């Protein structure tokens, strides 16, 4: 076939026969972890697309025009320019808002996707040398992901969004030497301005997306030249990677997790509604809601402005406003994330190279402290949405604001404890398996009337008839026997009947031959590990 | 000092020890034509920043307002809210006039270093196998950084701009098929369109520029990955680059003219004015200036429509109007342009693997059919600009129009006839020197009265007393004695006076020492060339 010429001429002339054969050989683990950072990228694409197809009809000018839309029930409104073109998005274009809704919700996605990815990272210990850059460049960029989603929402210029942007610029103009500065800067003069909707637009379709493409393909580029860890398991050491080679096992189930979540956000998408901005109105500084909280992803920033208890400094000509406190709070939450893996090291006291990863019950102090910034968080995200939370739960709105204050302070160290307790159960209960082997429940009298239950070793039994103890390694450790294959079906065939007996026979033999097969290419592996570690 | 501790720290981290090496270590050729190219790169980097400059102030809307701005001899006039916002850049803010002129100028000088970069990949052959696929990255790149600065210069929606907005939309509508079907779906209705400058807008600041610097990426980085051609010389094979390493010597160079560029530029922003389209007005349909032409880099297509001669088809229902042959003109201008290594390599019989460049002189045809295309390419401009250039040069008109479209057929062909034949003598100079060596027009009267000139051989001499010939290699021959050192200065120091005799002596022995060292390692290099051959 003329795919050998095709093939032929590209490697006569570029010589990449060497590289791409290094290129499909490297070896990827096969963790469920692991493909979390892929759904932040691939929701990253689809805001990139969609994206692009929302410009060709956004129009992002503040200045006025008497709207005469599809929209009917706010034909004659006086609006700016933005929240019209948006309104024909949403009406007047086939599909536009079906596509307004997938870029919204795709958004929501990928910041979720940052966090969990984020969390991974924490708790696995992946930050660690050498990898300590990727954790300093993933931080920035869910920062600015942030960042770019709040102005994002902010454009249309409705009712709901414009109060964000209020509170932006006001708490710009409170900063105690340069934030009347900073906010002519940063607007071109007094809220609401004419170059401010343009300056979003620009920072929000060009800047953030050009420096979030870079970071993530840095990013992605830091993640393939060192390769990726892989948690403690049989054969596995320090100095190799076991998984599948990035094609074709590996690359097709990318392509396949990228169709299921694309699919997922289409579907999404089109069935739940998400920025219903034609019921907001247009922004008018007069007006607000008792429901105006910004996004979900800036909920925590709201909160902490809702939580602090209105400290306010005056000095003769000039005052601190209670705001400066927030923002202070806010720079140290985000400069202890920024810097961690280096308070990690001060106190953990190593600097050592390490590639396997840390089952995090193995670590109870770092994902307690995990745990206890996750509820911290919590505390202050639901202390953001806690004017919804009252009138739908009937609890008091005061109650609320208290149970933000105190509970910053009193929850984090409830939820330390109990992650550190947990998690030295967790390992107990581990050492005991190992040192006793996995209770089956099969439970037996003997002619004593003694009640025992028989324990399934896994290592060697000693010559008084019970186990010797396994030293623990990290790898997850079977506790029932379910998780050795006693539970798998003996039966072949689909359902309302079997397989021919002969077939039946011959399978299952091929199975168990090669449920054998990799027992002992395992334990050969582990073995000579063992002897190149002496 | 902590320089070190740095790169221990970032090496046993990313272990680049192995790779920064090789990368500081690849050699560059240092010929002034190979950095031609560098020019329009440079340029595109000043595109990039000066244009993020422009874009907090400007405002891409249709929508009108009545001027209020610093530029009061508009004061009163209705206008679009991109012309207003153009002019507050040009007036209201301090040194955007400065900014906007060189974001200007830089277009200019990008596409005219795009168009002498290609002139000199299409002369010295670099094209050739394996690198024609440079050049079919490299046309796309230069198309479409005219079809970006084209609308680059329409967004102010001037009347000089919105003219050419008008023949655009004017040129779409008129397809055999769909051409208003494409207009419709480009501006979203009838010229002039409330979305046309919003999707112009994002397709000037943000699709284009995302491509363009995409397709730079991987031009350079081909550029790098396959090494630079060189002209044959001393030493020099197919099999190997001679030059300089890409640092110290190189990179402080590429940084120097970096340097060069930019300040060029600046310096040309401030001191020459460029669009003053605060004297031209908004855009009406209805009025028109008569110099009105587009941009420089789109005279050319202005031409043809100027050169077409009226042909207009009509079929009974429907009609193809007569500027539908010119963008098939142009359309096969551009293929050809886009095709030519294969039509080179299907006349010139030939598929082989070169790596050292070609002299234009040593090519005729190819040379050649380079000026016919140049003068067919400068009658279509002058053709464009034939408006101003009666105006000035007092020529009719109509004799202009008439002498574009006769010269578009007559004056290729006498630029290929006198090309061709001085390139031949050209070559025959070069065979000339030689074979006779150089005439260093020292003339002698022999005894016998005969006149006689010396000339200086280069090759050995026969037992005659003559010259043996030596065969062409392609490298230049050089034609006069003070190119061979014979007018170089025996004195040495600076104005007013003299070196001490002492360090003069010994300067100049150590000068010329290195002069024979340099010609030693060069004719040892070339020696082995030649074992190494065969
Ligand atoms: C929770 C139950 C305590 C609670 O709600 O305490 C509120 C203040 O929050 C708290 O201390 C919450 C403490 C949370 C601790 C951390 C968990 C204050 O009560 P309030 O919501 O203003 O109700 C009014 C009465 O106080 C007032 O006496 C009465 O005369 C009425 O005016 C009544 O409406
Ligand atoms: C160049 C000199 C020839 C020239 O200009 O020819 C013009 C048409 O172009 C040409 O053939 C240019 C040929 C170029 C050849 C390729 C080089 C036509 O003359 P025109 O510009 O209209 O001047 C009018 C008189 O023709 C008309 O008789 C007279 O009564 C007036 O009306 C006069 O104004
Ligand atoms: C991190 C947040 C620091 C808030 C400091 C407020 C000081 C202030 O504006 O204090 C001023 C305020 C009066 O002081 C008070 O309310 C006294 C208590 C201040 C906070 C003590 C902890
Ligand atoms: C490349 C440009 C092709 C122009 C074809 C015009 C045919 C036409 O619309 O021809 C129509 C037109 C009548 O034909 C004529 O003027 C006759 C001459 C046509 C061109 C001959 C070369
Ligand atoms: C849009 C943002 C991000 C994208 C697209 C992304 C993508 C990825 C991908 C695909 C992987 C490999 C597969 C996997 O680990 O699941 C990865 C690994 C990694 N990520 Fe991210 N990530 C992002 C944000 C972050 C953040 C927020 C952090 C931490 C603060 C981070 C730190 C890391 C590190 C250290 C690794 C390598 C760990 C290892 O090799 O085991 N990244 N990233
Ligand atoms: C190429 C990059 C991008 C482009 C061109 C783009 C374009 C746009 C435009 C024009 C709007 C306003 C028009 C409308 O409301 O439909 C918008 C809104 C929005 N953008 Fe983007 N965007 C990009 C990337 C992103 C990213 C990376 C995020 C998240 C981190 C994001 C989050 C949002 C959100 C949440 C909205 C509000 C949607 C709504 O209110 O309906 N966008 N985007
Ligand atoms: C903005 C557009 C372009 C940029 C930034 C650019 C940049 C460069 C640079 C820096 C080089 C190496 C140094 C030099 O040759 O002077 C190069 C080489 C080259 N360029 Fe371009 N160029 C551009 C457009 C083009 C065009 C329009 C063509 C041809 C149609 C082209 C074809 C080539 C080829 C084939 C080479 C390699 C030739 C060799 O190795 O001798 N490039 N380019
Ligand atoms: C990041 C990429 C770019 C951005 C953000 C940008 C931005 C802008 C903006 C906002 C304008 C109109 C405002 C004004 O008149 O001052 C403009 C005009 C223009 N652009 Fe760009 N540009 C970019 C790249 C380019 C490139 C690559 C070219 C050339 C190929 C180009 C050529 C032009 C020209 C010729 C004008 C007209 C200038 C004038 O009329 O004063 N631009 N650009
Ligand atoms: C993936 C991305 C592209 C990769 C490019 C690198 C691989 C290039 C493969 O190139 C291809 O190799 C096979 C190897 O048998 C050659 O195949 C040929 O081998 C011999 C010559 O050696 C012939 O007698 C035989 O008939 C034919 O199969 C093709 O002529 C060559 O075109
Ligand atoms: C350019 C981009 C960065 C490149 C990084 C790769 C190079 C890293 C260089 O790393 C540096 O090498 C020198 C080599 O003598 C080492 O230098 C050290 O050598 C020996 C130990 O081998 C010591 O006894 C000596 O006192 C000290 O000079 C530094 O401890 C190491 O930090």
């Amino acid at each position: 076939m003329s795919l050998a010429t095709v093939g032929n001429n590209l490697d006569s002339r570029y010589t990449m026969a060497s590289g791409i054969r290094r290129q499909i050989n490297k070896v990827f683990p096969t963790h469920w972890s692991f493909m979390l950072g892929e759904i932040a990228l691939y929701s990253f694409i689809v805001l990139l697309l969609t994206g692009v197809y929302l410009t060709l009809f956004f129009d992002p000018s503040i200045t006025k025009v008497i709207y005469d839309g599809g929209y009917l029930p706010l034909n004659g409104v006086e609006m700016s320019r933005a929240y019209a073109t948006a309104l024909d998005i949403s009406f007047e274009v086939r599909g536009g808002l079906f596509i307004r809704q997938m870029h919204h919700w795709a958004a929501l996605l990928f910041v979720v996707s940052m966090l969990v990815h984020m969390l991974r990272i924490f708790f696995t210990g992946a930050f660690r040398r050498p990898r300590e850059a990727n954790w300093i460049i993933g931080v920035v960029l869910i920062i600015l992901g942030m960042a770019e989603g709040f102005m994002g929402y902010s454009l249309p210029d409705d009712l709901l969004s414009g109060v964000g942007l209020r509170i932006m610029s006001a708490i710009i103009v409170g900063l105690p030497i340069i934030g009347t500065w900073m906010h002519w800067l940063i607007f071109g003069g007094d809220f609401p301005s004419d170059l401010m909707l343009d300056r979003f637009y620009i920072a929000h379709v060009l800047i953030i997306p050009a420096i979030l493409l870079g970071l993530i393909a840095a990013h992605l580029a830091l993640v393939w030249y060192q390769k990726h860890t892989q948690f403690p398991g049989a054969g596995r050491t320090e100095n190799n990677v076991i998984g599948i080679r990035i094609m074709p096992l590996f690359a097709v189930k990318a392509v396949a997790f990228g169709l299921i979540v694309f699919g997922f956000l289409a579907l999404l998408a089109g069935v739940t509604t998400i920025n219903a901005i034609w019921n907001l109105g247009p922004y008018n500084p007069s007006q607000v809601s008792a429901g105006s909280q910004p996004d979900v992803y800036m909920l925590w920033t709201d909160g902490a402005a809702r939580v602090m208890p209105a400290w306010e400094l005056y000095l003769g000509n000039y005052t601190i406003p209670a705001v400066f406190w927030v923002a202070v709070m806010l720079g140290i939450l985000v400069v202890l994330l920024v810097t961690y893996p280096f308070i990690e090291r001060k106190f953990t006291g190593d600097d050592a190279h390490h590639n396997l990863l840390q089952r995090p019950r193995d670590v109870p102090v770092r994902t307690s402290l995990g745990v206890m910034a996750l509820v911290f968080y919590i505390l202050l995200t639901v202390s953001g949405g806690n004017d919804v939370y009252a009138m739908q739960f009937h609890v008091s709105l005061n109650a609320m604001t208290w149970i933000g204050r105190i509970g910053l302070i009193v929850g984090p160290a409830i939820a330390y404890f109990i992650t550190y307790r947990l998690c030295i159960g967790l390992q107990r209960s581990d050492r005991e398996v190992l040192e006793h082997g996995i209770e089956t429940g099969i439970i037996k009298q003997m002619p004593n009337g003694a009640f025992i239950e028989v324990h399934q070793p896994l290592g060697p039994v000693d010559d008084h008839g019970h186990p010797i103890p396994l030293p623990y390694a990290g790898a997850a450790v079977p506790k029932q026997m379910n998780q050795l294959g006693y539970a798998e079906v003996e039966t072949r065939g689909g359902f309302f009947g079997p397989d021919p007996e002969d077939i039946r026979a011959k399978a299952k033999e091929i199975e168990h031959a090669n449920h054998i097969e990799e027992a002992n290419t395992l334990r050969a592996l582990n073995e000579a590990n063992i002897e190149r570690d002496k």
